[PDB]
């Protein structure tokens, strides 16, 4: 029997498409003269903040209208500088990216009515979680427990945060707990903690799309884009994969 | 691949038969008309010494006599009095049982120069451990890290103290570590946390015999009482079986 399930935040239970970072970066470039495509910015997603900015600096169609504007090429100070402005802008807007993802509520309220327990981990800092968590409760969502990289020696990929959840909820053989996320980073955490690990595709920043794009998109442009993400999960630990949260119960039943 | 070993304290790395509590466990009970056997008092060994006494009240033979000299089953006072007394009598001799089982230091130095990290769990309360380590350290042993039942929500059988060691030593997968102790409760802690669980016998508590009592020991008596203990372990989740701790450096290479 699994006695607990452990969730991630942006891309899984909140922010469909996990655009929160996306708009900060977009702005940190628009505001400087350069306009950058949603496809440009969501490519280096996955690296650390600062390595995501030197990456936007080495794409040709970008250096090439920066040196049309400043008539020089991007600098180590320009990179050191675009980074500083990150936090503020993310704080500024975070209260707009904390809507619980569609249909997530109805499954959670279905897990508790079985006596299952609910924890969560994130990459966001404790000071960022002070906001997300607040607006999510207003809009309907509050896990049984919450941990951030600030409570442990190190964040994802290490399994430290998952162990805390085990202690706090009072559950112990780990393979008695399921872990659910929306990125490569999330699959690794789960394996390194000896937990059963799952992945979600729709609205998972890995996919990149917006609820509306997903519904009006061409039945064949969609299914092939999906398959890419499902492979990427699998190739990184993923024990199982799902399109939406509504199939989670079945992956629990499977496990037995 | 094992990067770490977690050791118990009494009867595993220091004392030799425990005993530091044995005599303090039988009087507090003799003082009240009840009589308890070294075998019975030695049964729940390993718990937090607060949880231990309690287990001695929930033994049907014992209760059958807390009800013979008193109606009343014992309750919270019959329990938090014998304890109050226990710490008084024990806090008077402790520093006499902080001596390393013969030739264990000799192992621990060979495991270190081989890069492995050594951590530990126990049943003593932080107050008590503060004393025993102080002496142990003088007479040879100070491990890399110590975690007591006072630093988490509960004690052996729960896996919380081990997860901690892990968090603090920097080792991931929970099977890259080897758990080692001298009681039944020690065998469960180990498997409840997904580690390699191994018990020691000669100089333990479920053998509760002396160093020199074990020298002047026949052979048809020695060769058997030791199976009586090698069978009490395995029946409670033991992966391996050792007679003295010079045979550990092998059950390591074996796991591979
Ligand atoms: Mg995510
Ligand atoms: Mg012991």
């Amino acid at each position: 029997k699994i006695e607990a399930v452990i969730f991630d935040w942006a891309g899984t239970t909140v922010d469909y498409g996990c655009f929160a970072p996306l708009e900060v970066f977009m702005e940190i470039f628009h505001k400087r003269g350069v306009a950058i495509t949603a496809e440009e910015a969501r490519k280096p997603m996955g690296l650390l903040k600062i390595d995501h900015v030197r990456a936007l600096t080495e794409m040709p169609r970008i250096a090439s209208e920066w040196n049309r504007v400043f008539r020089q090429l991007p600098t180590e100070a320009d990179i050191q500088e675009m980074y500083e402005e990150f936090e503020e802008i993310l704080f500024a807007i975070l209260p707009r990216y904390a809507s619980p993802i569609n249909g997530v509520k109805e499954v959670i309220a279905s897990l508790r009515e079985r006596g299952i327990k609910i924890g969560s981990t994130t990459g966001y800092t404790r000071e960022m979680m002070d906001i997300v968590a607040k607006e999510a409760a207003l809009q309907g969502y509050k896990p049984d427990f919450l941990v951030t990289p600030d409570d442990v020696p190190a964040g994802r990929p290490y399994p430290w945060m998952c162990y805390k959840n085990a202690m706090e909820l009072g559950v112990y053989p780990m393979n008695h707990m399921i872990k659910v996320g929306d990125t490569v980073s999330d699959m690794k955490e789960g394996r390194n903690a000896g937990m059963w690990t799952v992945g979600v595709i729709l609205g998972s920043s890995e996919l990149g799309l917006t609820e509306e794009e997903v519904e009006n998109m061409d039945s064949v442009e969609l299914r092939e884009k999906i398959e890419v993400v499902r492979n990427r999960f699998v190739e990184n630990g993923a024990h199982f994969t799902i399109e939406t949260m509504q199939e989670l119960e079945s992956v629990m039943e499977h496990i037995e």
